[PDB]
């Protein structure tokens, strides 16, 4: 049986992306050549089935996001009708991008100038992974909406392994978004409990019945910077150590994945 | 110009690889899957020139050992001889394996006997990144040697760039030496400072005058698992924050790269 992934995918170059905005919860199109990018990302991860076999996805999450969304059609473009009916698609609100608030449209140059003349940032510069943004979201309220995303994906993942399946989740989403999804996924940042109202709550971000729900005991969510670049149609590929679902890690992905009995890995423990 | 790249490619299979085996220094050649294996990644990386156009590509480095070498060739079987002549290899002894010492050849479980069996790991078990092998290496002295290749690889990626030069320079070598490179690279674990005799000297490595050496200030070790996976014949992309060559930055990166025109990243600072 083969190891699940949880493989990770930016959306489509998007005009406020290309020229370095701070793109939230705006609802912008692909640019043409988005679109044309995202066609020939579907094509090349489809090639021959040697990096995703369409038999192989059971899930595809995606932000609500127009450009996300826009992303899985234009990815998926290579699947028959016949591959596309095996696959669950669900639109999850826990999935958007960091809530920039204030600074919605802005550059990172233009950030800090506002801050600066509102007497912020006086001992050291802006973070956004520590900060959050002013009438947007902290790091811990993105922390906590993306630790729900995944231990619900990593539920699946669990139970399509214990079921003899093998599982190919798939996650369109954002820049911030991702690299932090990322980030925690394998262990970056510091772990909380889940204390106040807001951390315990069922705020209902998706609607879809075959994907169960996972109370959170405590959370994940960073305080600096985890360092991923990711582009617009980047793709990350998230996993495990030792088919063990319990030891989440980041795969450094080749163009095609090994037959367990062909895998080349130390044994646990 | 385009931002530079450290790619890095685990050796293609090996028997003792493929069977949970650890292999350092012993020499083991590729398997006959191994080699297709590789033989068709070389073809999928350089399929169109659109992940990696062999004119940007300025160094490869490899590990001295065989498996890592017959990699190296059967990866650059799509180029021509002009597009080979362009390109500069170097062995670098840097980049070995860690050294299992007294577990070289073993798998975890016997490794983990054979320590129990010595009064070892009675408070917690066994971890390599903590606690290195048995008449092999520290973590510290392959966070040493690591340091030094990756010192020496960002050092030309600045000196390509400040040339207005596009730089991708890969590696090639193995599964713990590798997800540690990558661990360092963007700033797991910990700084230290050079101060033994080891840690100060130059063990000539390897045999390139165009390779600047680098005298290191301090380096960086693990002291735990940074929990990459890393198969045979898997791919990292190591890069850089907003083309800043001091903002060092793992990269998820998709099937092609984007003009810096094209880009979608925020601005800086």
């Amino acid at each position: 049986s083969l190891t699940p992934r949880c493989i990770i995918v930016r959306h489509g170059q998007t005009e406020w992306s290309k020229s370095g905005q701070y793109t939230g919860l705006t609802d912008l199109p692909l640019t043409p050549y988005g679109e044309g990018q995202m066609l020939r990302t579907g094509e090349s991860v489809f090639r021959n089935n040697q990096f995703l076999n369409p038999d192989n996805i059971t899930y595809i999450f995606t932000s609500p996001r127009l450009r996300a969304r826009q992303t899985v059609d234009l990815v998926l473009k290579p699947l028959s009708d016949e591959q596309r009916a095996k696959i669950r698609v669900v639109v999850d609100d826990d999935l958007r991008e960091w809530e920039y608030g204030d600074y919605e449209g802005m550059l990172t140059r233009e950030i800090i100038e506002l801050r600066k003349s509102r007497g912020l940032d006086k001992e050291r510069p802006w973070n956004i992974w520590r900060d959050g943004c002013e009438n947007g979201e902290t790091t811990q309220q993105i922390g906590l909406r993306l630790s729900r995303a995944i231990a619900r994906i990593q539920n699946l993942h669990r139970k399509h392994q214990s079921e003899g399946r093998a599982s190919d989740i798939m996650v369109f989403a954002h820049g911030h978004a991702l690299r932090y999804f990322a980030a925690i996924w394998f262990g970056l940042g510091v772990q909380k409990k889940c204390e106040t109202i807001e951390e315990i709550q069922n705020v209902k971000s998706y609607d879809d019945d075959t994907v169960p729900y996972v109370k959170l005991e405590s959370y994940r969510h960073l305080v600096d910077n985890p360092c991923f670049l990711l582009d617009a149609g980047g793709i990350g590929v998230l996993s495990y150590a030792h088919h063990n679902i319990d030891e989440p890690a980041l795969e450094l992905a080749g163009p095609f994945v090994s037959p367990p009995e062909e895998e080349s890995q130390h044994g646990d423990v």
